[PDB]
């Protein structure tokens, strides 16, 4: 697979479509999330691709490495961490991420798996209290969708 | 991965979560779909997890050995040609299927593709026309989700 696509929604009104793609070595992360509250949204790759339960059966950060939680450029960081999106003051994030730790296939693969967009702000496993170092205390999950093979 | 999941969604009143798991060289698939019209609706994997235009973008059946549309105990069939659901009276198919065609690793890998539901019933290729070996009649997709990995 060299290509994916996301749909993400949830319960209110956020919703938006992310798409990826292997392009040499690595992977880009594009796409737009509309309906946010202006700022940061934590926005991280979850292990099931389950939705039975909402979001909330997607489980926790995708840790194939067993890390703690960190930021997209920390060497300690789940793979499923990309940081957060940042909504302007319409609502609207543009999302435009490469990251070299997740991809399309092998071990490493987010295919199948769970992209959600979060109620606050990541801080990146700095936050000092033990949540921070397992959600960087990014809150409940908006919106969220399983990610599938694209043409 | 040895299991998954997928929850099915459309336009109107069908909705369903079918189980996925891995038993050997066999895949077995369990689970519920509502909402359908008493008799027979054509049950198959279709190529792309793409959900963004509805079931429409989920392109046609798995096939990647490139055959005709058959039924599942055929030799000569799409690996996605699950044949057919049965609903009751009151709306409800109860799946159970066991399948040596599907799988949920390697290059026949269904993670990440979508389970289809259609209005109509699988002819299996037995129908007199051209349609009949490559979708078998089944017509519209009343509901579909990605399949995603579950723990
Ligand atoms: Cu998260
Ligand atoms: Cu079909
Ligand atoms: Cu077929
Ligand atoms: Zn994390």
């Amino acid at each position: 697979a060299t290509k994916a696509v996301c749909v993400l929604k949830g319960d209110g009104p956020v919703q938006g479509t992310i798409h990826f793609e292997a392009k040499g070595d690595t992977v880009v992360v594009t796409g737009s999330i509309t309906g946010l509250t202006e700022g940061d949204h934590g926005f991280h790759v979850h292990q099931f691709g389950d939705n039975t339960q909402g979001c909330t059966s997607a489980g926790p950060h995708f840790n194939p490495l067993s890390k703690k939680h960190g930021g997209p450029k920390d060497d300690e960081r789940h793979v499923g961490d990309l940081g957060n999106v940042t909504a302007d003051k319409n609502g609207v994030a543009i999302v435009d991420i490469v990251d070299p730790l997740i991809s399309l296939s092998g071990e490493y693969s987010i295919i199948g798996r769970t992209m959600v967009v979060h109620e606050k702000p990541d801080d990146l496993g700095r936050g000092g209290n033990e949540e921070s170092t397992k959600t960087g205390n990014a809150g409940s999950r908006l919106a969220c969708g399983v990610i599938g093979i694209a043409k």
